[PDB]
């Protein structure tokens, strides 16, 4: 087959929870769509008592952005390695086929650049990330990963077969961040990542996170920056992790349609409370709204969700239903 | 609809692990189902060495009463919080649909008392527990929490369709509290939550539970509270966990059918040995016994079963079978 | 039925990775296959700073051998514990049934011998270990587990039926080691494990292992020892857990077939990226190589994999394919 034949379409990614613009039903034959994503490292605040870190990103984001392709379409991938950073970086697909999902060719230096094309040959919502050798888990939960979403040609289909069709999607990337801290309790500082690689080593050996973030920050999905609805919309939420696993749940709601390993060639599940997406996977819900208010979109693990910061906000518009639930007797005296 | 046509039926709870009455199959339309539960605060031993832990409560049990109704009934609870208490409390159902739950309408002060209805939709069991804004992790993790099973109207099938009958139905709830120890290594005491609370936190921050009890004790449920069973019976155990993941695992026997997400809409899983129940969510699991004897209950991280606590006993009468297992040669000392 | 007439196979057990010789279809009726094991404890070199631990074994491995049988086989196993050891052991399998598995009718001293027939009745992989009374998280983390797999009377079976026959089958065992350290971080040494039972305690209470190996030490199935395969042969990896969590994934892989349960009465999963293990259970994996180069399989908890040692190696011979991934610009300065 000739590759050379085969339309190309150059598509913009756009910053989390947000995704760039794409039809949830194909209207073509395989493609070659073409993304660009600059590394770039800078520090963050990560809390609200000005927690510092040193984060790696894609696209300047924790965490990356989230590519949107078809089955069986040609995945080219630009990556550039400015001269300002210091460190070597190279992306890591789980839908790739061969060469450690891309690693082995995508090194990139300071002040660099590459290009990996490969196929998209299954469907569902898989997970990307840094790997270098010698560095991984330090790359990957400083803050360089994200998705990728893999449709199929035809659409999303439930557990008998009828077509689902989604009005808004969200993508919600969860990050557990392990911050040195110094004899006294108190959370260290440094210059350059260079320094502060083994005391990284040393806090990571611990297995326990120091703090548990949605979209790069606490309260990062809560206030004016809340997820947004109406009461009957139909909205996707691409739930992601790449290092620890996790239980979303919607507090107020479930999930209509549940892809927990996130692989549409399998059947979703039913009404779901709370399911649990492994570490280094990313999982899909389905959910049309049927109440007005302010929810709540947690990690069930109640210590790690209003302990540690894994909490967000969603805003649903619309009018009560005193059917489904009611107030009979208002709290009293008696 | 007139909700005021509905049949009503009072029912008493029961404190676990043994459950109200109740008909497996519904012979009547949507009912409503009143409830009653008075919160309650109390010192609780959860070990041998006479540990004490400042626990509040459901109707004052760990874990609450689990309710049983049929789907699309009206769930009517009548919570009442008596003036002897301190805090804040509400009730919040993962079987509701919207307002948190019921967690923005059931807020009761001490010596306050109110009503709240709702609607069961979806068939499987559910988590309830507490959750004041602020204090959500340390009112669920001393004992805040329970289940609620809602039926199908036919009843339980099996993977092709043939109906699923049980003679007896067990509820454990497993519970993990973070009991705060002093600086030479020994549990501390106090007088009332509000001197508790600080060290409570400063203990949760750390991820890894003091104990983790069935039933809310250590040998809650080994010796003579053990479960009890005949060869031939059939028991269905409904497991709950409100905040952190578990493992069942029944030594010696085997899951016949598991709804490990406690979803009855969703065909079960067959010859299971260790189902994974998900934080914050209930599981169930179907088994007809096959040989007497003595059987544990374990969560099967051994060192949690057997270090920590989590272990009971189930009590099977009948008569032996030497063709499933035997012993050849007992041991002899060549 | 009369045992006395079904014929009698012997099999002499491998050290994994390896299994012993088989077929993956029944040519016999149901027959009486006789294994034999000798328990022994030795001292054991975990890693490459040369890390000492007291180690239990059967045959001397960690983990155990992984025995293959049929459906409705009758498993006959002699279990020896020689005079020169010192604890008192016993043997117990997650596929017989009554009797806590065997545990209760196969407690060996030193310097004796037991033999227990029961019957294979439940298709899949299953998890046997050691569980003396008092002392059963102990005698496991130590290394005293390991796999069975009782395969159907026709074959594997895809999602629809079609039969899946695979050209190798490797068995990877993931322990997990507990080594207790002294005031100054320093890993401590013994000379009978019974000065090392108490310490041994104490740091398994802390719920954070020190260690987690593949096949039982660092690095024991990378380089030389590394698994292998070709461009187009079909393998069989059986991945056993006895006490935690784990999510096997294969870097530039996938998982074609994935029974995360490990029971061949359900139908598998398709495309996992990575799959959910629960502690104390055996999954499988089943996939068809497509590229040539060296693969990692890891434990997706990168700091588990990258920081602990969980990680191994295939090496797979063939010839590229430029056309699922390809370099299309190598990386340049620009
Ligand atoms: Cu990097
Ligand atoms: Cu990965
Ligand atoms: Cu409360
Ligand atoms: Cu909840
Ligand atoms: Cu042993
Ligand atoms: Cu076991």
């Amino acid at each position: 087959v000739d590759i050379s034949t085969l339309p190309r379409v150059k598509v913009d990614l756009v910053k989390p929870p947000f995704v760039h613009a794409h039809d949830q039903v194909a209207k073509t034959g395989p493609r070659v769509v073409e993304f660009t994503m600059t590394i770039e490292e800078k520090k963050l605040v990560i809390d609200r008592e000005g927690t510092e870190i040193h984060a790696m990103t894609f696209n300047g984001s924790v965490p990356g952005p989230l590519m949107v392709v078809h089955e069986n379409d040609y995945v080219e991938l630009r990556l550039i390695n400015p001269d300002t950073n210091t460190l070597l970086h190279n992306i890591d697909f789980h839908a790739a086929t061969g060469a450690l999902g891309g690693g082995a060719l995508t090194q990139v230096n300071p002040g660099e650049e590459t290009t990996l094309r490969f196929k998209a040959t299954k469907p569902g919502v898989f997970v990307y990330h840094c790997a270098p050798e010698g560095m991984v888990p330090w790359h990957v939960t400083s803050g360089m990963n994200g998705a990728i979403m893999v449709l199929p040609r035809d659409g999303l289909k439930d557990e008998k077969g009828q077509p689902l069709t989604y009005d808004k999607i969200y993508y919600v990337g969860e990050q557990d961040f392990y911050v040195p801290k110094d004899e006294a309790g108190n959370y260290k500082k440094y210059e350059t990542p260079g320094e502060a690689y083994e005391d990284a080593v040393k806090a990571m050996r611990t297995l326990t996170p120091t703090h548990i973030v949605f979209n790069g920050a606490v309260g990062a999905l809560t206030g004016d920056h809340a997820l947004t609805a109406a009461v009957g919309e139909r909205v996707l939420v691409v739930h992601s992790q790449a290092n620890r696993d996790t239980r979303p749940h919607l507090i107020g709601g479930h999930g209509d349609y549940v892809w927990a390993t996130g692989k549409f060639r399998n059947p979703p599940d039913l009404d779901q409370e709370t399911w649990l997406i492994p570490g280094g996977t990313a999982g899909a819900a389905f959910y049309t709204f049927r109440q007005p208010g302010v929810y709540a979109y947690v990690n069930h693990n109640l210590i790690e969700a209003f302990e540690l910061g894994a909490a967000g906000h969603f805003k649903v518009t619309g009018e009560w239903n005193d059917d489904l639930m009611t107030s009979v007797v208002k709290p009293a005296s008696m």
